[PDB]
């Protein structure tokens, strides 16, 4: 019901995310810390806490981004598992949940940035949170690193590119190194801020194009993430 937001770039949107939540009338509030905002103090102010990606590592300094405190963040996701907290973290939201967890963050074998197919682990096929997505999906990517994996969480889906894109690190608590959420709209976001998309593009496996990317129809990734939050909350 109570749904915060840690967001960390203008270009990393809630999207989806917050579309759900207003459709499904939940209570939204958000931290934009690239516009100095104040990390929460209390856990006490919500029931799910979402952390969206971001130009930053989980390791990223105060002098490369004056506002992001990427310690904070960590104790902040912490403190949340602590309670027993809905938690969901998505690309550098991701990242930071696994080194909350205890693992620190790794590169991916490939980067990928475009929409590929992950597809569902055996462990995958087995959670209930996740019944409404086929064995393959297309989904969207923006990374180059990926999640830490504790020896308590659970790989749910993989993609050619990147063997840790959906992760459970608890009953409650999910993270998403590829991103359901996106729209037409995110994506011009994203495109506007990559330098040379053109020259990736042929060089790499898994870079598509800007028209790739910009006309593709997202509506059955965001379709897929409200069954997979609708499973989650309920």
């Amino acid at each position: 019901m109570r749904i915060h937001f840690i967001l960390h770039e203008t270009f990393e949107a809630p999207g989806a995310y917050l579309a759900w939540a207003a459709l499904r009338g939940h209570d939204v509030s958000m931290t934009k810390v690239y516009r100095y905002e104040k990390l929460p103090k209390d856990i006490d102010d919500f029931d799910m806490l979402i952390l969206m990606g971001g130009p930053q590592s989980p390791s990223s300094t105060k002098k490369e981004f004056p506002y992001y405190d990427a310690q904070a963040e960590v104790k902040l996701i912490q403190k949340a598992a602590k309670s027993e907290k809905i938690i969901v973290g998505v690309c550098l939201g991701a990242q930071l949940m696994g080194v909350a967890y205890g693992a620190d963050y790794l590169h991916s074998p490939k980067k990928e940035i475009g929409n590929y197919l992950i597809s569902l682990t055996e462990a995958g096929k087995m959670d209930s949170y996740l019944s409404d997505f086929s064995d393959d999906l297309l989904v969207g990517h923006w990374h180059g690193d990926m999640p830490g994996l504790p020896d308590k969480a659970q790989v749910l889906a993989i993609s050619q590119g990147c063997p840790r894109q959906i992760i459970k690190f608890g009953p409650k608590q999910y993270a998403f190194q590829c991103h359901l959420e996106f729209t037409p709209e995110l994506v011009a976001a994203l495109i506007a801020q990559e330098d040379d998309l053109d020259t990736q593009s042929q060089t790499e496996t898994y870079v598509q194009t800007a028209e790739e990317m910009q006309t593709f129809d997202y509506s059955s990734m965001n379709q897929a993430l409200y069954s997979f939050l609708d499973r989650l909350t309920e």
